[PDB]
């Protein structure tokens, strides 16, 4: 249990914990909602995707599920939808 | 549209892009399923809240509102859930 | 702890637990990975919102903030992305 | 676009569009940022799991990767976290 006066601000400490290399996740929140996320590696769906650097995603191994429409939407530091696009993706024979 | 034949690997392009430091997300979707996520800044509810480099939350000006148990939850590196601890913040009056 | 033959389905009983109207959500996760999620009340981001019945978006106060574009994009039951569209809300002067 | 004055309510509405039962997901969102989110069907991260209908979860069928530890995590209708326990699915030989 944490107290802090209101109108000023509060940092609620993390017990027995060291922030590390090893740490990929910390999630903060209240109740059912998410307050703070932190994620230091990228999302993938399985272990068949990778996403690049370029932001580029790479299908590792290509099965007739895996067709259907990809889509792809940047976003900036300001977090304006940049891009927005859709792919195709088909199995060739 | 991309074709790409069945066992080998792919990359499908995002259409005319450049992977800027004003890229903060990149957002690679199989239709509603989420196949690949990019994003630098963390994920924050609002200005009110602010994660630490050490893990920690900022509450920048404390509510009544603010008040609750907050739920901190780390994750390594492999997956593994270490450490889920919950917080009681209560204002000070 | 759980035990379950290979091959064959597994059920994990989730404990002292009792499915009530009561409850809103119910997440499955191995490790930090999100397996079955279950939510009964849409998602909202603040108070200040509210979804409606036929999918539209309730900005009850509006707010200088408030402006800036916004994003429907509406799925199947199948999955696809059947609708995806942009809206500039701006405010009266 | 839309007008809307300072201060009052508006509703963005869904350029052409009918809310039916094949309808699934409604996503809102200004910019990067999640403001409403409606789904139907529940979150599971592959046809080899389905939530039921008392929360409990079912693997369709084992595999040496399905073992390990699950987080069942329930919430109130309000948001409080009743209930976060974990499981350890271990493959009986």
């Amino acid at each position: 249990t944490v107290w802090g006066a209101l109108g000023h601000g509060i940092n609620l400490n993390i017990p027995n914990f060291q922030m590390t290399d090893d740490i990929d996740e910390v999630r903060w929140e209240r109740g059912s909602t998410l307050v703070a996320e932190f994620k230091r590696k990228p999302f993938l769906k399985s272990g068949a995707f990778e996403i690049l650097a370029n932001g580029d995603l790479k299908i590792k191994n290509l099965t007739r599920d895996d067709s259907g429409t990809y889509n792809v939407t940047v976003y900036s530091t300001n977090g304006t939808r940049i891009l927005d696009k859709a792919l195709d993706l088909r199995i060739l024979e």
